[PDB]
């Protein structure tokens, strides 16, 4: 059953529940303090939209296209978000909680402080990204690409499956866990015990 | 002044200068060379067992196929040395200088090696098995394919020392991650 038409280019305090927006083009809409429950945005285009203090819960955002869209103070909770190109977007004080970010593109992205806690993150690409102080507490990073990724001060406590060549990624003051941290040496072709 | 195929036993040359002497195929047993000086001497296929070579001075001197076993060799300055296929087994090498020295394949096995300087040395395929490297300086040291199996108290900054294909034992090998400035749990 069709969703309310989004006539405005400004929304505020508004709640959006169980709406199917797949395939929709939203053009230059600004949302502030809006909540999104059980919404579907599969393959929507959020073109030049702005999101400030907003929250997404139980929403599917897979293959969403976010060209020149900003998220500032946005929280994503139990969201599916595969294959998203973030490369053109602006992120700031982003939080992801138990999201699935498989295959996402973060090349070059400024992500200082990002929270990606308890997330499935396979084959996501973080090349040239700024991830200072990023918090990957307990995420699965299997097959994700770290390369000239600034990782200074980031947390990989209880994270798993992270391949980080330490010659091409700054990890000063990064927090790690044992035994998982051992993978940091793989960068050296060293034989162990 | 040339010597081939001799065994020298309990000779004392402490604090003496020896000049342009060539040894080939010679054994030294319980010989004292503390503080001796070996100007321009030469050693080919020679063995020292239980000999004291502490503070020996070896200006412009050469060591090819020389085994040291159970020898005190403290504070020796090897910076000058010419050296090939050197082995040290169960020796004390504390405070020695191996500055910039070519040491491919050297064996320093079961040795005490406190406060030695390996800065700029090439120690490719070096064998440090069972040695105590406490306080020794590895800086710009080629450690490619070197073995630290069962070695202890080695501090190696993996950013300023090449360890491609080197071998380590857990748990000592964890000290490697300190080259990194990280917090562990």
């Amino acid at each position: 059953m069709p969703a309310k038409t989004l006539e405005s280019k400004d929304y505020c305090g508004e709640s959006f529940v169980s709406e199917d927006r797949s395939g929709q083009s939203l053009e230059s809409i600004r949302f502030e303090d809006c909540t999104f429950r059980q919404c579907n945005f599969t393959e929507a285009e959020l073109n030049r939209c702005k999101f400030r203090e907003c929250e997404f819960v139980d929403c599917n955002l897979s293959l969403i296209s976010i060209p020149q869209t900003s998220f500032m103070e946005v929280r994503f909770v139990d969201c599916k978000m595969l294959g998203v190109n973030w490369t053109s977007a602006q992120a700031g004080a982003l939080s992801f909680e138990r999201c699935i970010l498989n295959d996402s593109l973060f090349y070059g992205l400024y992500l200082a402080g990002v929270k990606m806690v308890e997330c499935r993150i396979h084959d996501a690409n973080f090349t040239e990204a700024d991830c200072e102080d990023a918090d990957f507490t307990q995420s699965d990073l299997k097959g994700s690409t770290f390369h000239n990724t600034k990782l200074t001060g980031a947390s990989f406590i209880d994270a798993v499956n992270y391949h980080i060549d330490i010659f091409h990624n700054d990890i000063k003051r990064a927090r790690f866990s044992l035994p998982e941290a051992a993978s940091l040496l793989n960068s050296l072709d060293i034989e162990l015990s």
